[PDB]
Formats: structure tokens, C-alpha cells, sequence
């Protein structure tokens, strides 16, 4: 059976959970969150509810796809699933989606309001960004939009990657503001070191105003595209506007980033390459000197397989919503352990 709900309303929403959920309060509001106290495992938890989750195909879509990922993710720094459940009886009255996941202190920029975060800190918290970055990774699953926002971190230092939930376009690979197709998993590669530098710095490292100054900063730190790279761009407009501009050198990293640990600027190095082939994956990034004290090759797991062939899928609301009926009915809480 399903177990004993009750109602109540915060701020603007209704909101219907277990009597196992207490003490929701509000923490942010795609969905709001509120903060809540797990009765059957003593934990604080966060409980989401999804915003109008079957308002179009595209919700109805983006709703499975997040519980989907969200099912499958099994690893200490991945955002993982606690619960999901809605007061729904049936398939036809089902309405409303809930997902719970572990609370976790701050996220990144508030995690690390201490300007100036220690390198052994910065270490411990790439490392684990990588670690579940690796994990992601070898599910073919490109996060594409990492920042500090979406990095959850309790007291502890102990951090989980965010599936969703400060501009985006600081952190987005150079690729993806010049809309190529086929990018890869490095993408976020990318992003972890403009976290990174951000970290060791205390400064957004790029922080462009709009897409296009945020390519020339970009290029500024490393330099314009080679004719290695220039060989393999597809499109002409875009071919032709990198070759355009003032010709930039890659700046010397030891340099921009000066005292730094010298083994964090050259992780640095080879994460923030313009050349999205050349650039360093999670799995290499691991094995990196500046990860001695933490990379344990036989404890950085790989994730089961995952079935995204849903994706390439062009179905009715009411496929969307029953498929991720299904998903909610499936579940299979996480041990107690
Ligand atoms: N093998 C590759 C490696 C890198 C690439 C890249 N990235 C460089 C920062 C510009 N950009 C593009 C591309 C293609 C079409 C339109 C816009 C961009 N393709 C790349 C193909
Ligand atoms: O520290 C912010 C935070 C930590 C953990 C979860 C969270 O939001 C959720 C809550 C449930 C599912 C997906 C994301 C936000």
C-alpha cells in the first residue's frame, strides 16, 4: 500500500507528501524545494515538486528524462534519488511529481564565500567533482551545465553533483557558444576548470556579458584557434569570425594564475584547451599529480549502462506521462545502510 499523506501550502504552492516528510520549509524555487526532516531515516532531505511537470510534450519529456537520470544516478558525489512519489492513486488522476534527494549544505559560490578557499580544499572538491564526473561520464551523459550553483556541499566538504538547480554562459565550453553539434563529454570538462579557477582565484574567470564576449575572453586567456583546430570547424560564419579577429596567443597559465599550486595550474592547462579533442577527460583528470593525496584508481566506479535511446522519442503527453508513471511505480528505494 501506499502510505499516509498530508496537505499544506507554501508560499504560492499546494503541497501533498508522506506524513513521513516533516517540517517542509522552503529553501528555492522547473520546481520548488523545501527542506524536510525523513521520520524513517533520521536524515534532512530535500523534496522537489516538479512545476507543472505534463504541461506540454516538452515538460512531459524533460519530467521523465529527470526522473530517469535522476533513478539511475548511484554514486557519492552524484545527486541521487532518495525518493519519488506523487498522492496519485491512479495513471489518470496522476498529476504531480515529488522527488527527494539528501539535503546537502551549500552549493559552491556559497560553499566557497571564502574567497580565497585553500588549495588543499580546492583539491578535495575538484577531486569529487571529477570522481562523479567520471561516473557520469561513463553512462554516455554530458551534464552541459555545471557551475557552482549546481555543485551540492555539506559542512563536511563533501560534494554532489546537481542535475539542475550567476550566468550559465560563464562556465559553458567555447564549442557551445559557437553552437557546434557534436561536442563531447569534455564540455564539462570545461566548466570544471572554470570552477576550479574560480576557486583558486576568488574571480569568475570568464564572466562575458553575452555569447560573444564571452568567446573573446575566452580566447584571450587561450589564445585564437591553431590551424589544427581551424581544419576541423564545419561552419563557415563561424570559420570565418574566429579567423577574423586580432589573432590571440595562449597566455602562459603560470602566469595568469601566479603562486598557485603549480601542479593545479597545470591540470588547469589541460582542462581549459580550446581544442575540445585535446582536452583532458574525468577518468585522466584523476590520475593528475594534484589528486596524489585523494585518486584511489579502485575506488573511482564507472555507472551501469544507460538507456537513452527515449530521447531520439517523439510521443503524445499522455505517453510522457504514463512512461514516467511507470518510472514513479518502479522505484526501488535506496538501501538503508
Ligand atoms: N573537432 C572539433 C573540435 C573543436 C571544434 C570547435 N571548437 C573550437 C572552439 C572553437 N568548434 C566547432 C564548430 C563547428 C561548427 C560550428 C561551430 C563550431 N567544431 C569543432 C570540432
Ligand atoms: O544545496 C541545494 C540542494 C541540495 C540538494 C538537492 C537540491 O535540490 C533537489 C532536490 C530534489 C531533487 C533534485 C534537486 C538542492
Amino acid at each position: 500500500e501506499r502510505p499516509t499523506f498530508y496537505r499544506q501550502e507554501l508560499n504560492k504552492t499546494i503541497w501533498e507528501v508522506p506524513e513521513r516528510y516533516q517540517n517542509l520549509s522552503p529553501v528555492g524555487s522547473y520546481g520548488s524545494v523545501c527542506a524536510a526532516f525523513d521520520t524513517k531515516t533520521g536524515l534532512r532531505v530535500a523534496v522537489k515538486k516538479l512545476s507543472r511537470p505534463f504541461q506540454s510534450i516538452i515538460h512531459a519529456k524533460r519530467t521523465y528524462r529527470e526522473l530517469r537520470l535522476l533513478k539511475h544516478m548511484k554514486h557519492e558525489n552524484v545527486i541521487g534519488l532518495l525518493d519519488v512519489f506523487t498522492p496519485a492513486r491512479s495513471l489518470e488522476e496522476f498529476n504531480d511529481v515529488y522527488l527527494v534527494t539528501h539535503l546537502m549544505g551549500a552549493d559552491l559560490n556559497n560553499i566557497v564565500k571564502c574567497q580565497k578557499l585553500t588549495d588543499d580544499h580546492v583539491q578535495f572538491l575538484i577531486y569529487q567533482i571529477l570522481r562523479g564526473l567520471k561516473y557520469i561520464h561513463s553512462a554516455d551523459i554530458i551534464h552541459r551545465d555545471l557551475k557552482p550553483s549546481n555543485l551540492a556541499v555539506n559542512e563536511d566538504c563533501e560534494l554532489k553533483i546537481l542535475d539542475f538547480g550567476v550566468a550559465t554562459r560563464w562556465y559553458r565550453a567555447p564549442e557551445i557558444m559557437l553552437n557546434w553539434m557534436h561536442y563531447n563529454q569534455t564540455v564539462d570538462i570545461w566548466s570544471v576548470g572554470c570552477i576550479m579557477a574560480e576557486l583558486l582565484t576568488g574571480r569568475t574567470l570568464f564572466p562575458g556579458t553575452d555569447h560573444i564576449d564571452q568567446l573573446k575572453l575566452i580566447l584571450r586567456l587561450v589564445g585564437t584557434p591553431g590551424a589544427e583546430l581551424l581544419k576541423k570547424i564545419s561552419s563557415e560564419s563561424a570559420r570565418n569570425y574566429i579567423q577574423s579577429l586580432t589573432q590571440m596567443p595562449k597566455m602562459n597559465f603560470a602566469n595568469v594564475f601566479i603562486g598557485a599550486n603549480p601542479l593545479a595550474v597545470d591540470l588547469l592547462e589541460k582542462m581549459l584547451v580550446l581544442d575540445s579533442d585535446k582536452r583532458i577527460t574525468a577518468a585522466q583528470a584523476l590520475a593528475h599529480a594534484y589528486f596524489a593525496q585523494y585518486h584511489d584508481p579502485d575506488d573511482e566506479p564507472v555507472a551501469d549502462p544507460y538507456d537513452q535511446s527515449f530521447e531520439s522519442r517523439d510521443l503524445l503527453i499522455d505517453e510522457w506521462k504514463s512512461l514516467t508513471y511507470d518510472e514513479v511505480i518502479s522505484f526501488v528505494p535506496p538501501p538503508l545502510d
